[PDB]
């Protein structure tokens, strides 16, 4: 049953326009301030330096209240802009200062004045960043493996970590004063003559200073609100501002006690986190679970105003941005922050937890129609039908939202990783598809991207690449007589690179703990205050590291091709295939056709599906061998953000028929046009993979022609498709519902399609802000009907 | 049976004249070099920065070979001068640049050029020293306790740690190449995917770089030797310089294989240690045990040359110097380095270990007659009579040498602190009187000086001092009715300050580990290479921290006076005594007389000797409660260097009759002229203290009139005095044998007595280089006869 969606107030349109009409730029205030503070704390421990720096920033950072805002708090003067974080890395910025506004995608403006002020910043931070210490900790062998174009650990290397869902619920209940009082109590409790207390004390004091600075920050908006009110004409806007001033004053240090207060305090928590560090994927998680109580108890609010407040937060979540270097930008195209917000699911007791706020979140997506937040819904055996159908309506809107997650697979997967059953049932998603128990984890849910297809090249070329032996010298492909020998060489190549990728991640882990322990963020994740340790030092109850494998379909299709055509049927000799591949099928399209016609993943053909499964398993098993410095384990992920295009441009021709330089498959999805047996057959193939071991998450994309979702019948079919895929143990699925014509038009006349939103992989983005190479990949994806 | 001493070669007199005619100065080379290197290693981990800095220093530090030297290696161009160590502290130097000349005590010259060059040094190291981080780690309350004249933790706060006896024996056998290969083997052993290996690898690589730098340092001298030889006329000196070149070449990286090579390699090890850090008390320890094998196996050497070589080392040990701030200089007056070298004793099997070299060491002291090294002898039940008598002859020479140590007390004391019986039996002395198992310890043997008399003052004034409550507000003295109430208040004051002294020590401990881990020094102490941890990080097998209590006699005499005169006989009320003390006995000498006539420590009077024991035990028991960041325990020591005088000037009048500002007693010695019952009665009193608990060492001074050691009979009396004191469980004892008239003359005409050496406390010094206040204290010490 289609119910349709309500309409947003005019204010929502005003606010939305602010985001879309904004010209993304790089501001310099924060960079100046943090450098300023660090110059004065040279003789203080890192944790105190971080606390004092946050304090200096929050007391001097410019304060902005955009016109018509109900929820205030902006990190940059210009909307949808980015601050700078010199503490992690900055030389890349110094190199790109003049070509930032010359980008085809993810372009950023920067005044001549800002360029001038950053000079001193670059000068001071030379050798004092986390990225430089990280490099120093790595062995020479690891530094080389890092530059072989097999994997990339740049995410946490060039910028902050993030990828966490803080315990918003706790802070909303006790406010910043509560966090302070808790730290003060621990300080009293653990007082001791034991040397260990020395460092624990500095950590706790750092937490106090941080939350105190947070209280100052909120008060600053409180004062600014009045100054605007006193000089605003119409009593309506004046009245709203006086309310804002009043609300900010209360949630200044106290906990929320009304829905409005809860919304504002929630935003300040989220905002401050993004000022302390620029790691993205700061996910609100189960927003409907911790916000509902405040909605239910507020006896003076109307559902209309409650909805408007929510719509404002949806818009504020879009105001945050982050500038990355040229290369990294290809890994995260479309100004993505990946702030995942999930709705629905079950509670810790195993009962359904759908509530009104669950539905208001879905409604907001339609009211705002912006890339953020990354709206998601949890599905389980007892998911109410109305809820799943309502999510289906949203999907039909063509925003790529929401992403669907299967409780039936994730819960068991999390418990096997060490979470209690209660914590597992209460999971939220971080960034793209990474599950975690909110308020208790330091997951590092995206510590690297690993190119699986690249390993196939190395196996065929015995570790030799370009003009150097970059990987182990495994058995020559030419001398192989069985597929087993190929699989052993494949595993040997896999083992070597996974080892160095993880080792590299651990050096970066150490660097962050050594130069950038986060006092503020740590105060909201369990055990940090109790243990007197930061997140970087293992204070979290649960600790993980999550590296992503990219090219699942390419690996499955390649292995079956080598197995069937070379070793089984002997149509080609190893020596012939190797030459053909190294030559990119030049003067040998007969062999390419033979490869392209081989069985392909995504058609419910077990012979290939099982090799895609096994190929991925070799990767996942290698990752499970590793441990991080925080005492946690590494767990495999299979998602790609937008790196499948970049990775593909660095990979030669592969045994599945793909020509050199072409994009790799996205997530665990079948390759372009290879899934020619319908949506269902494709879901059956994907569900054959091991979605339990890849506990860091797997991503599955599917694109339907609009006609497939028309009418109630269309909604019914989408629900069946989803349920059927999840019953077979699928991890996640999300859908694009657009006509190819609209996308093509967008490429011709961007000006006319500024509000066009499309799903990339785990997140939605403004289509015209994506590089052409990413746009084309999306356009080329298989299009299904039901 | 006196045997007199042989005569040194003319060369020794020439080398000796170099030290005495030198004018101590502060050079700037090292300061410039380490600063330059640190600017280039900003992005490296601390351990690597320290390794690279040592490398840069050793490759560019001026090389110097003084005339007629047989053993080469000089740390400063000008003899007996000091290099600078900005990494620990340096602001104090900036403040004293212009008054280093005007000193009455340890005066240092500094060129106008050096002053200019240090400007950059001061500017760069701001906030980057160990002292600044140490302060930052301390709490508010601890910082205050540190600045109220009760104790001082300045030693390891302003400069390096040191106070260690490296495993010289090992390096002499395997050479620097041996250490390097051992580190390389460990690197291959421990190599694993475990995150912990990351930091261990950096440490081991740091060790390699350091030993490699040490190798090139030795080679630079090899090259310089020739460069000089090619420019010297008389074939005799030319031949020596060519021989020096050969030796430095072999010993360059390999172990010694002749007495000469052993002597030269020994000095290089010692010298380089003093280039990496300026922590003093770098003690050669059992020189006779590890040097004897090389002497015995050398078949081409004569005892005359072997002795000359030893005399050369003796002179070289006097070439090293260290500048300290005005205040610290009062704690360590006389240009002291406290390099303790000990001979005799038993081996790990419990058999006597006296050997030929044991005697050559004693002989060397008479040949050179300089303040260093701090010669000592080990004495036990089976010590050969000839040996003890020969040591007695040396004592008669009046150099203050040698210090005597009782194996019968020390061995048991060390075993109770955790050392195996074998390690304890192989102890050597660090600095003044601090015992340790060489090559396996990080003892921190002089982490602080605690003023015991000051606690008595705070007990009487209820923690109120000057114009503020600095200590606990213990029971008001005026309302005390029994001695028990007094002791309880005394313990309460003691507890409070010992707690903060130790906590402060722990913060400094952490600071050194965080900013100054030593790669080179650590490589020669057991478990460091094996554990992949530096000395500062707990790599040593044995770990301790040793704070010194000062004013034992003053505490004993004060407690018996309060007990007897006030509580037992009621001659005066508490209120009256308190008033009289705060008034420094003004217009109440009748009361002072009464206090001075009360029983005094040092006369074999149990009533007072026991309160001296008990008063000291309160201090010792408090210290035992604490542990350091390296997993070790704190152990009490009772010695004062020269701080008894400084501490005295900061202490008001005390209940024993001592007027405000007067020196406190030295070590465990009776106060000036209170021991009026002969040397034996004094020894009996001191032996009543608990010398086992004060495992960090106790110091006992005694001064005899020259007539007491005249003739063989005099030598036998001294042997019996020593035997009796040790049989009664005394820890240590040393004697000054000098005529009062000579010291007074030296004060009147310094120029005439430049070679006059006298015993301060645990070390001998050049009398004229000592400040007048310290000179007078020594002159005022009780003079005994036998």
């Amino acid at each position: 049953i289609s119910k349709g969606f309500s309409t947003q107030t005019e204010r929502i349109n005003i606010l939305k326009a602010q985001i879309l009409n904004a010209k993304p730029c790089v501001e310099s205030e924060r960079a100046i301030l943090i450098t300023e503070s660090f110059k004065q704390t040279e003789g203080q421990p890192a944790i105190l330096r971080r606390a004092l720096a946050l304090k200096h920033i929050l007391e001097n950072i410019p304060i902005t209240i955009r016109d018509q805002e109900l929820i205030v708090g902006s990190l940059t003067k210009e909307p949808r802009s980015s601050q700078v974080f010199p503490e992690f890395s900055n030389k890349w910025l110094q190199d790109e200062l003049d070509r930032l506004n010359k980008r085809t995608g993810d372009a950023f403006q920067i005044s001549e004045e800002s360029k001038e002020k950053l000079k001193d910043v670059f000068e001071y931070w030379n050798g004092k960043t986390t990225s430089e210490l990280a490099t120093s900790y790595m062995t020479e062998e690891t530094r080389e493996a890092v530059n072989c174009d097999v994997f990339t650990v740049g995410n946490y290397y060039y910028n902050g970590v993030g990828h966490v869902s803080v315990d918003y619920g706790k802070v909303l209940r006790v406010g910043f004063n509560g966090i302070i009082n808790e730290a003060k109590e621990q300080l009293e409790k653990n007082r001791s003559i034991d040397p260990d207390f020395i460092k624990k004390e500095k950590f706790l004091n750092s937490v106090i200073i941080s939350c105190e600075a947070a209280i100052t920050y909120v008060n600053r908006y409180a004062k600014k609100a009045k100054e605007i009110a006193d000089n605003t004409s119409d009593a309506k806007r004046k009245a709203e501002l006086n309310e804002i001033a009043k609300i900010c004053s209360k949630v200044s240090g106290e906990g929320a006690k009304s829905f409005y207060e809860a919304c504002q305090l929630f935003w300040f928590i989220h905002a401050i986190i993004n000022i302390e560090s620029n790691g993205h994927s700061i996910s609100p998680a189960r927003f409907d679970q911790y916000m509902y109580p405040y909605y239910e108890n507020d006896k003076n609010i109307t559902d209309k105003f409650a909805q408007e407040l929510i719509d404002c937060i949806w818009i504020k979540l879009n105001d945050i941005n982050k500038v990355r270097d040229e290369i990294s930008t290809k890994h995260f195209g479309g100004y993505p922050m990946y702030q995942n917000l999930i709705v629905g699911g079950q509670n810790s007791e195993g009962k359904d937890a759908t509530n009104k706020v669950s539905y208001m979140a879905l409604e907001a997506a339609v009211h705002v129609k912006l890339p953020q937040p990354s709206l998601s819904v949890r599905i389980w055996n007892k998911t109410p039908d109305e809820f799943l159908l309502r999510a289906a309506e949203l999907t039909r809107e063509g925003l790529g939202l929401p992403a669907y997650y299967n409780d039936e697979v994730i819960i068991p997967a999390l418990v096997s990783r060490g979470l209690t059953l209660e914590d597992a049932r209460d999971y939220g998603i971080i960034g793209c598809v990474e599950p975690q128990k909110p308020g208790k984890t330091e997951g590092w849910h995206d510590s690297a991207f690993f190119n699986l297809a690249r390993i196939v090249e190395l196996t065929i070329n015995s570790g030799f690449d370009k003009n150097k032996q970059i990987g182990p010298k495994t058995q020559n492909f030419e001398e192989m007589k069985s597929f087993d020998e190929f699989m052993k060489a494949y595993k040997a190549q896999m083992e070597y690179f996974v080892k160095h990728m993880c080792c590299a991640d651990n050096c970066i882990d150490i660097a962050h703990a050594e130069r950038a322990p986060l006092p503020f963020l740590s105060s909201m994740v369990d055990n940090c205050i109790g243990k007197g340790k930061s997140l970087q030092d293992g204070g979290a109850e649960y600790n993980f590291s999550g590296p992503q494998g990219v090219g699942v379909a390419n690996i499955g299709d390649s292995l079956v091709a080598v197995k069937k055509i070379v070793f089984d049927e002997n149509k080609i000799t190893p020596s012939e295939l190797k030459k053909t591949l190294n030559n990119d099928f030049k003067n040998s399209e007969e062999i390419q056709a033979l490869l392209k016609n081989a069985p392909k993943f995504g058609n419910d053909i077990d012979e290939v599906d099982n090799l895609a499964r096994e190929g991925a398993l070799v990767y996942c098993r290698e990752v499970n061998k590793y441990t991080n410095p925080r005492g946690g384990n590494f767990q495999p992920g299979l998602y790609p953000s937008s790196i499948n295009v970049y990775f593909g441009s660095l990979t030669g021709a592969t045994p599945d028929g793909r020509k050199s330089g072409q994009p790799l498959a996205d997530g665990v999805s079948p390759s372009r046009g290879c899934d020619v047996s319908g949506p269902t057959a494709a879901c059956n193939s994907v569900s054959k993979l091991d979605h339990f071991i890849a506990s860091n998450g797997t991503l599955f994309n599917q694109k339907f022609h609009p006609s497939a979702l028309k009418g109630d019948n269309g909604l019914m079919n989408l629900s069946s498709l989803i349920r059927s895929y999840f019953d077979q143990k699928g991890f996640h699925v999300q859908f694009n519902v657009i006509d190819k014509k609209i996308l093509l038009a967008a490429q011709k006349n961007p000006e006319k399609y500024q509000d066009l939103i499309v799903r990339v992989a785990g997140y939605s983005a403004q289509f015209i802000s994506l590089d052409k190479s990413i746009q084309n990949d999306i356009i080329a994806r298989t299009e299904h009907v039901m």
